[PDB]
């Protein structure tokens, strides 16, 4: 089904990234992972789903770092087929008070490593007249919440890039698109979740609780399902499917 | 996949919703076809990849035709699980020139039967906690074309109704979605082609006619591509895919 | 400055219509009033401004009515070059409980009414190469609200509609825009400011009770101030102001 | 009206900055002009009109150099009342063959220069409990142009960071908002008209050839049009226009 199809899935080691990861290994394609922390359980953990993954750790906000770890994906794989851009990271602050530094990391790796992959993985791309970029934005490129400014920037910035690189693409067999999910079950959000359990609250009383304001549902994304999305994304179903920010985020963006 | 499921299809006699049909029915759905012309050629469609359809003839500018239509769907059917409101048409006019017929026309078809189907269709699905509501509107429904001023007031008119329809059914099983392709290639669409080629275009050259002006593609969308994307949106994976307008076109909104 | 045009205000009799009419006779405008109540408090509350206006006692749910007030119009003041579409009614209810009568009454009011004076006004317009033509639609134009689904669907429709109109207008002096405020202190939402106040609750705290969800400033939108953005569409230096939906809504979108 | 007010325009030596700061000078504003070229030109044709304004010379894709910028503003004018950034550069190229040293200029320029000037006025403007901030952006920050992956996903940034910064402000009587020209008739357009006339084309021709395809007015926006809208979002009729990004673009985006 995707067999014979190399994607790369950047910040692939935790989180969305990794659902999306072994999603994709489960159709049939060969996977190159990317990210830090627990990173032979994240290879296994897509390994099981098939072949085991390649991996780079590429740190997103250097651009050096990244041009290396193109190479590679060339070198060692033959060139990237499908490519997911999905790192990303957060600061939460006052604007007035936002650190620069975290402004130029989040724009760094939110935004501009978007630009960096899909910059080196398009020609190959071009020349095998066949191509997936998927960004996995939010609903932060679409609309915005206070205290996330360097992070709504970027994702707006990333929603806008995709739309021009669609256009560029426009007449060949190559798409690239965006996802904008809300709320997802990772990591970080079931942490926010136990530790208001903690504190006394019943389970479906913390969840609501963090989810009310934003999400109607009152249900998380899970990253399965946006597995599945970028899945269909990547099927011959979406071959004019080109420049969309496509919103899975229980309602939020309706509101 | 829907395997005992009943899908109810407007206007799916012929072209998009045609397509649909045949795609839920091969997965496993039980359907409902609607509009005019060939019934038997658009049943025989179906029944080819999945159960016998069902079938009613409801005009959908009347109001009490829906409510038969559905009161057929609930008592020989058991009621709708999937409403897809498909049908839709069209006039090219001046607003200054633009019949008050035609304008009532379009309004009741392409927007009213909407929320007739809706609101007859969703007590059942909320009793059962399971329901899919998907509105094909149209790129329309996003921005604007000069002289089908009826037509996108209509459509715009759907993706407005489908957002507050989701946001009322947000806690529920059910969503509400919508989705807006650029132009697709139904049998009245190659016929278009076919005139343009038998007075010497080229193939090629008639596509890119229909297409140059707001489809940056070039190519078609089909209504089996439309199906999948309808099919997906009826999967497990599409639980928090709510009040959406996804359009599919190739890339004629991202410009 | 708007003195020697003919300015006709559709529901000016009450609110949003009313201020601004009062703003465009203060610019110099003739103005024709419409809409039900206290006519004569609002005939001389325009008058007090300067020229003493016009008025027609069309029911724009009546697609014949806006044909005599639009023939009223012309046959008494030469024809309409600012045209404000501002009349709207409102039904709150689900939707498999929203009576079909208000359905159709607020798609006949809220929507079709801007086409009928519109596609009448227009003619005119072109024959002296100058118009404006504006619709006070609502946030609700572009995003939604549960349980206001007629409502949603018509703004959403009213802001198709002027995006089509403006196209077709495009190369002539006529503009065509909507305006799409948050909540505006009219007199029911003041009705309802002090059902709270009564009811025991601090005046800032009735306000922002009924503003929090939605509204991020606390602070209503006034009739004077959307009069004063209308007015800004009517200068020359929105010539090319065209097929635009613009929010003043104290941060309701941007949310 | 705005004596007393002191506004800082980044980019203002010439263009649609220039222009701006003239039609704010005027209304009685302090002006602090900024960019490169004929400084003494833009101080002069400011002066006719108003005070004699002020000017730094900072280079915007220098965070520093921005933040002396403000330091003068604070020591010089005792704060700046109204913020536009309205500095903007521009490259065209498919992403490929897209210089870095140009991506990072022009994220530099056109989007963290927002974030810069904003997070040191907004200590000022909190504490007195008034402020603008107007962000030029453009018709790029709402929908994207082939070749321009740079500028698009600033200029989209930029509308993103504006809704971010309009609610963290929500509640205090300081607005942000965007303004999205289409193409803006400056002196670089001029010139390249003025070219194709002295080549044999007829005026109109020569516009119409470059607005053909993305702006169906086929008339440019004017930097006075500009002007004159900031103006107005710098009124008290503009207190709840907060976040918005309102398109001037003779129906660009309309489209
Ligand atoms: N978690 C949510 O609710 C949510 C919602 C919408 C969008 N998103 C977006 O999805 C993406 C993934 O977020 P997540 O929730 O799965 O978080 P996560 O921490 O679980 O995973 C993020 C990945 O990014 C990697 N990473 C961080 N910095 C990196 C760097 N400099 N170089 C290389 N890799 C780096 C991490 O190693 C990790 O693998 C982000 O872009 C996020 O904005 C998340
Ligand atoms: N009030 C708000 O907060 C708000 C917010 C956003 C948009 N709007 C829209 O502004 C417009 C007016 O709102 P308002 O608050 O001033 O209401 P309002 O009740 O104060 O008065 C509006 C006008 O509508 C007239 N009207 C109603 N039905 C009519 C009919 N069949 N024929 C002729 N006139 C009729 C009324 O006579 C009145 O003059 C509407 O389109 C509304 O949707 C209002």
């Amino acid at each position: 089904n995707l067999t014979g199809k190399t994607a790369l899935v950047t910040g692939s080691t935790s989180g969305i990234g990794l659902g999306i990861a072994q999603v994709l290994a489960q159709a049939g394609a060969t996977l190159i992972l990317n990210g830090f922390g627990d990173v032979d359980a994240a290879k296994d953990a897509v390994a099981q789903y098939g072949k085991t993954p390649g991996y780079h750790g590429a740190d997103l906000s250097d651009e050096a770092q990244i041009a290396d770890m193109m190479r590679y994906a060339e070198s060692e794989f033959g060139g990237v087929d499908i490519l997911i851009n999905n790192a990303g990271i957060q600061h939460v602050s006052p604007i007035e008070t936002f650190p620069v530094d975290k402004w130029n990391a989040i724009i760094a790796i939110n935004l501009s490593s978007v630009f960096h992959t899909t910059r080196l993985a398009l020609p190959g791309m071009r020349a095998r007249n066949w191509g997936r970029i998927i960004n996995i934005a939010s609903v932060h490129g679409l609309v915005a919440s206070k205290e996330k400014s360097a992070y709504v920037a970027a994702k707006h910035g990333v929603v806008g890039l995709t739309k021009t690189i669609a256009l560029e693409t426009a007449q060949t067999e190559i798409t690239c698109n965006a996802l904008c999910p809300g709320w997802v079950l990772t990591p970080l959000v079931q942490q926010q979740i136990d530790k208001r359990i903690a504190e006394g609250a019943e389970p479906e009383a913390a969840r609501d609780a963090l989810l009310a304001e934003k999400q109607p549902s009152r249900e998380f994304v899970t990253p399965e399902q946006l597995g599945n999305l970028a899945l269909f994304l990547c099927s011959d179903g979406a071959a004019q499917v080109r420049g969309v920010a496509w919103n899975m985020d229980g309602g939020w963006v309706a509101q």
